[PDB]
């Protein structure tokens, strides 16, 4: 089990929200399995009136990529900050032990990378961040975190032991943003990152997002963007908060097993109609679907939600049942 | 299984914080229960000094009345919109699967009325609530939600599977309220509720209710309206918050079994002392009471309670039992 | 069991972040557990700039200290409010039965004290915290909180029945405060505790905290007040919020076991990433620590842990373990 003698194999990584290709129960032993990621640093357009954010993502996202492993693997990670980046910055994994997460050892400047290698000894889905000492809260609120999940080796279980099996795998990083207002009543636009820094974090301390957004901007998973699903497929959805509480729910459907603290261990809980991911942590649901329709996946704090930005639409194809829903009369005139 | 052929049975609904008639346990099979509801636009009085709320409600209520099945039966459901109301209405039950929570389908303008039924299949309490394309914060936090009770057919049981019994229910709906103050610091009246709209959204937008009330208004479970208990008996305490999250408390008591995600398949937890609806989700507790006298029920952020209004009373008659709880020495000077 | 003819035993409490001596697994049968409390209401320099809070307390520390008392056990305590304060207090303990957890019996001015007893018959961590009748935010806010762990006589089990064993534990309690700015921008200075009272209800009612901070001060758990563990040792970490949520996190670590609703009769959780507290109730987390070095313990919405002083350090001595995580390559220029 020393990781040196171990046999070294390198992923691709995908972006959100896809989740790269992964076996669920294996056969296989323990592996070093290598990744690499890089930081940028970009403005980005996060709504349809134009309103910018001086954003720092892992890989160009937000989230950042997912990473899939299973218990007793090897992460090795090659942190790479490009030199026309501005900020140093570094990762803290939570699913690792020592070391800060792993941040005290991947200290990059712009020009810099660094390689790490963590054992991934517990299941679950757990959070991995931007921690550079004195800007923690401002690298993580403008986008820096992401998924990892260690998957048991022989797949996921229901609370009696009986095995459960997904069909497709989504990512939905939830982001509460800070956006000054100038002294007309708009949101401020920046000419580089460093100048928002000040404005920024006065708002931070209101503890009042002005936007909520799913995966980088409002209307991310809408659209030609929506995520997509057929009547009888089984889906697991991975939700990850890095800095604040969310409630998430999906209308019209249910969770149908849920580990809301996302810890693969522990029993899931069963028929939620809207769970709970603490800041900090990332948590998973399954559901299968058995209606087609356009549903609606969001935060259950609808402000947030419908007036901030945290919602967004799953399309599902198949048949109507009409034996778990009927229309019986349409609306028509009260009888007189 | 086919509903059209089960035999069909119509309840008449009671006013929380009541609960209408129902078994627990039971031998009857599935059936198809047939409901209504009218949808009341009203102003109302919120508190002690005349503050005003254009609400929206089900059958005249905040919350609207808890409907009770069991697992397996239809919910059959007639939605009726006076036309003496000036907004359209619709109603999303978590508790059903497909077409939005059947919002889809019962779309009413005033003058209109629709009748859905769905499949109960999941046991325990959750949220329904009106949601209009467009319009839904401002239609839920103006009234409109309350608790449909999916109940197993052989009632409630612990973790180990013993029998459970309430000998009552009483049902508590939770509003945070964004009431718009004017240039002066009073709150303001409105003579409609359309010209309430545009002011309610800013004040929405920072997530800071004005006010936060159990079931309509400040002191509205206190004084003659305080629930009533017996030393010995066992009460289901219902909790429904649509939007945002609660903690409930019972001042002197626990919860001896509570489903705080309120999904009775899954087991209860026991002896809380504080436990968490998540917004947008209905909870249940069970406590059996061993002293007498006046119990405060709340939400414990205890500024939410005292300042914002949520807290009610349950007082309680019995003998007072010495051996839980005596007084030693009674308030004196301290000795010189 | 009847309490008068148990033996009666004193405890000696000590200040926090420590816990007075206790063992955990007992073959003690009950007895009558006495202690001593006195009020101290007291000004306090809570941060790095000179700001002072109002500040009312439990034997003079924020949070009071930590009862430690068995299962069965009967919580005897006296009370004391000497008469240099100003004003009239009580105790609420959440562990206690009737009579709003003792706060009816337990109201002493000035000048006076009380004595209580209570039967301790459910296990877990509890709050324990002052409400005098129309003042009870503030008090709580104030300062007046701390934590009563009731262990069941048997120790600590695993959700197998297997023992769990603690070698230090450590309580920590955690506190919003709502310190008023004046005109100039300035937090305010005020000569005497009734003299804050107005501007202080207006920021509570804003629901945004100043500051939130571990034990007392923005940096209480840092540098020489660092809490202190080695490679191996087991250290239970009691957390307590008498009136908001939390979320704690072990920055490096884990929650081994966790109770986040805090009462011992439950299966813990495993592996968990963060916890929550929900506001009005303690809980508590066990940790093995197995790499050396310095860890944050913290609110994971991380601007209440950085900006506002949620944040705490834990010092770990012992060997570096590169099987659990190894720096591969140091941070160098990317290779051109
Ligand atoms: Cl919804
Ligand atoms: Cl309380
Ligand atoms: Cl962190
Ligand atoms: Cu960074
Ligand atoms: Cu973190
Ligand atoms: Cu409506
Ligand atoms: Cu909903
Ligand atoms: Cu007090
Ligand atoms: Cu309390």
């Amino acid at each position: 089990a020393d990781a040196d003698s171990l046999p070294h194999t390198k992923v691709t990584l995908v972006a959100p929200p896809q989740v790269h290709p992964h076996e669920q129960a294996t056969a296989s032993g323990p592996k070093v399995t290598e990744f690499t990621m890089t930081i940028e640093e970009k403005k980005m357009v996060i709504d349809d009136s134009g309103t910018t954010l001086q954003a720092m993502t892992f890989n160009g996202s937000m989230p950042g990529p997912t990473l899939v492993v299973h218990e007793g693997d090897y992460v090795q990670l090659t942190l790479v900050n490009p030199a026309t980046n501005a900020m140093p910055h570094n990762v803290d994994f939570h699913g690792a032990t020592g070391a800060l997460g792993g941040a005290k050892l991947t200290n990059v400047n712009p020009g810099e990378q660094a390689t790490l290698r963590f054992k991934a000894d517990r299941s679950g889905t757990f959070v991995y961040h931007c921690a550079p000492s004195g800007m923690v809260p401002w690298h993580v609120v403008s986008g820096m975190s992401g998924t990892l999940m260690v998957l048991p080796r022989d797949g996921l279980k229901d609370p009696a032991g009986a095995p459960l099996h997904y069909d497709r795998a989504y990512t939905i990083g939830e982001f509460d943003l800070y956006i000054p207002k100038g002294p007309d009543g708009k949101y401020k636009d920046y000419a580089t990152l460093a100048e928002s820094y000040g404005d920024t974090v006065q708002v931070m301390r209101t503890l009042t997002p002005s936007h909520i957004v799913f995966n980088g901007k409002v209307g991310a998973l809408t659209g030609a963007n929506a995520l997509t699903a057929s009547v009888g497929e089984t889906v697991l959805l991975i939700h990850s908060q890095a800095n604040r509480d969310t409630r998430p729910h999906l209308i019209g459907g249910h969770g149908d097993w849920v580990w809301e603290t996302g810890k693969f261990a522990n029993p899931p809980q069963r028929d939620l109609e809207t769970w709970f991911i603490r800041g900090g942590s990332a948590g998973a649901a399954l559901y299968t679907f058995k209606q087609p329709g356009v549903y609606a996946y969001l935060n259950h704090n609808l402000i947030e939600a419908f007036e901030l930005g945290a919602a967004g639409h799953i399309s599902v194809e198949g048949k109507w049942n009409d034996d778990l829903m009927k229309q019986i009369k349409a609306p028509a005139p009260i009888p007189a």
